[PDB]
């Protein structure tokens, strides 16, 4: 149980009604917007701005994202994004009654107060593969902006493809990509099959930059793969043997970029359980020479006990000097999603 600043749920429901979080920061607001299903099955909201005089975050009164919905769909996998030139806030979500599932989204231009009416994207993201997956999703968890001169929007995925062997469909992460701010939206190719949820960051590698995408997989280990033309193709997809995946399930795993402490510009946090075989022990990994395998750290643990999905997000600088961290995860057998907010230094004092 490492030092931390703030740890509080954010979420609760005896009866496991809040599941699939997902976080988001406001640079210039300096505030927090925590996502999570509510079971129709709709998205809540629980703003909160980053109180610097205490240094906590003041969570307030849990809202329903009403736009976030298409009469007689379900909604979810909330999977938001702040849009650095623009200002704007993203919400892409999934909505649900061959193929019925839909693509959607809700946009703010007031830091996520009042959101747009529900923007269907399917037919212009997906294109005629669609009558080829049995469903998709985004996320869960926000999704990336990349520092190309375009700031292209990359919304990390995954689909059941009926490959009809008259067999169950398998699933396959791959990434939208969209160079225009969300006006139009490209189909990236898959990843290895049997890869399901995943998120992707950009960093810099050698003399470039590359968006890793970490996958939840029905293996011992997680799965990664790096592309440099933005998601659009991914190299051979490769385990990583140092991040656990308790199988035969997997779980979501969380993982974000931040400026290094110190030669390559960016680290990765990540979290995700860390037993060997039961969603348990939350921890958060460093990855100082990203996104090699071979340099995650061995975990730090966040939270004992009962632990599933996660998201993180960087939150600028903290009271010590060190990198700001949010994470919203599940908890106490999906009982409760809690909010935890540490430094690097705290997490990784060996560091400092």
């Amino acid at each position: 149980s490492l030092p931390v600043l703030q740890k509080e749920s954010v979420f609760q429901s005896g009866a496991h009604a809040y599941r699939i979080p997902a976080l988001l920061y406001l640079p210039g607001q300096q505030s927090l917007l925590a996502f999570a299903e509510q079971r129709a099955e709709l998205i809540v909201l629980r703003r909160g701005d980053y109180d610097a005089p205490t240094h906590q975050v003041q969570w307030q009164a849990q809202e329903v994202v009403a736009q976030a919905r298409l009469d007689g769909h379900r909604s979810m996998n909330p999977c938001p994004l702040y849009d650095a030139q623009t200002g704007t806030l993203f919400l892409f979500f999934i909505a649900i009654p061959a193929n019925v599932t839909r693509l959607c989204q809700v946009t703010s231009t007031d830091h996520g107060r009042t959101w747009s009416s529900p923007r269907d994207l399917t037919d212009a993201a997906i294109g005629p593969a669609y009558r080829e997956w049995s469903t998709f999703a985004v996320g869960p968890g926000h999704c990336l902006q990349l520092n190309d001169r375009a700031r292209s929007l990359v919304v990390p995925a995954y689909a059941y493809r009926k490959l009809h062997p008259i067999q169950r469909p398998i699933p396959s992460a791959f990434c939208f990509l969209s160079h225009d701010h969300g006006r139009t939206w490209a189909r990236g190719h898959f990843v290895a099959q049997d890869t399901l949820e995943c998120q992707v960051a950009e960093v810099e590698t050698g003399e470039q930059r590359v968006v890793t995408l970490n996958a939840r997989s029905h293996l011992r280990a997680r799965v990664q793969a790096q592309s440099t033309n933005d998601g659009l193709d991914f190299q051979e997809s490769q385990l990583v043997k140092k991040l656990v995946e308790p199988p035969p399930q997997g779980c979501q795993g969380s993982v974000i970029s931040f400026p290094s402490p110190r030669s390559p510009a960016q680290w990765l946090l990540y979290t995700h359980p860390t037993h060997s075989w039961q969603r348990a022990d939350l921890g958060a990994y460093l990855n100082p020479r990203p996104p090699a395998p071979e340099a995650w750290s061995e975990p730090v643990l966040l939270a004992k006990g009962s632990c599933a999905y996660s998201d993180l997000q960087s939150m600028g600088t903290g009271p010590d000097g060190s990198p700001l961290f949010g994470c919203l995860y599940e908890a106490n057998d999906y009982e409760e999603i809690v909010f935890l907010m540490f430094t690097l230094k705290q997490a990784f004092p060996a560091e400092y």
